[PDB]
């Protein structure tokens, strides 16, 4: 029931919706009794390195409310030298939590979200960014919409490149992340999801010889996607632009 202020204007915290590090997301009420989202984050141990990389994710956030609507949308913010408030649009929940409670997943459910998930992905990547680190978690319901909530600027294996298993890299590795994502939601399990042993994992997603199983599904179109996207060589990989362009994608 605590009452804040961001740039003068009064919020109203209904509940925690969660807690990172030294930050905290809230569901709050304006004075219009309109619902929000205040992301609440503390400065006073956060180092030189960890502001820039703050700001950084904040200004992308920001350049891109404008080129896509898959992007948060961030209403206003209050910056000081001791705390962020960000407050932006209320989701209902987040792809990941969605996802392990619905037991059944609908194909016109899955494709919606996997056009989301392009059109998201592929905007950051037009800016420039390449998240690098794709999880279910990154994406948020807001209207039966998938919205992308982070940049990777500012923590599971199964959804990892082996490009950035090989760094022990570029646009394609968010194509193998959102072909693990949409392997999830075809098959109900991560590609490497069996594997309980994390460097027997790691082995696998590195190894050629190791085989992804593709079952035979109604989807035709679904199945060249997945099989398209889970491709070991980046170069052999499948681009967003293409993806786009899918008949999986494009057909009724
Ligand atoms: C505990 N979980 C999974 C929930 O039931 C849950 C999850 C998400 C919810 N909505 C929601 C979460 C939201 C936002 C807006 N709405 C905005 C953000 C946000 C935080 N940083 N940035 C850059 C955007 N956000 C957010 O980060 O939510 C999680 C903490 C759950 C990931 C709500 Cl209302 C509930």
């Amino acid at each position: 029931f605590q009452s804040m202020s961001v740039k003068g204007r009064i919020y109203s915290i209904l509940k925690q919706i969660g807690s990172g590090g030294s930050s905290k997301v809230f569901q709050v009420l304006n004075e219009k009794k309109q619902i929000y989202a205040i992301k609440y984050v503390n400065l006073e141990e956060a180092d030189n390195q960890t502001l820039d990389s703050y700001r950084n994710e904040i200004a992308y956030l920001n350049k891109l409310q404008q080129h896509s609507d898959k992007i948060i949308r961030l209403y206003d913010y209050e910056i000081t030298d001791q705390y962020i408030y960000m407050v932006m649009e209320c989701g209902n929940i987040d792809l990941n939590g969605w996802l392990k409670k619905k037991k059944s997943i609908d194909p016109w459910e899955r494709k919606s979200y996997w056009k989301n998930m392009l059109e998201a992905v592929h905007t950051i990547h037009q800016h420039g960014i390449v998240h690098s680190d794709l999880k279910p978690a990154n994406f948020l319901i807001v209207d039966g919409m998938l919205k992308l909530i982070d940049f990777g600027i500012a923590g599971t294996v199964n959804y990892m490149p082996p490009e950035a298993i090989k760094d022990m890299i570029s646009p394609k590795s968010d194509v193998w992340s959102l072909g693990c994502i949409l392997y999830y939601m075809t098959y109900g399990k991560t590609p490497f999801q069996q594997i309980i042993n994390q460097i027997s994992k790691l082995h696998a997603i590195i190894d050629p010889n190791h085989e992804i199983e593709f079952p035979d599904i109604p989807e035709k179109d679904l199945q060249d996607v997945l099989k398209c996207c889970l491709k070991r060589d980046p170069k052999q990989r499948i681009s967003i632009p293409e993806l786009l362009a899918h008949p999986y994608v494009q057909i009724q």
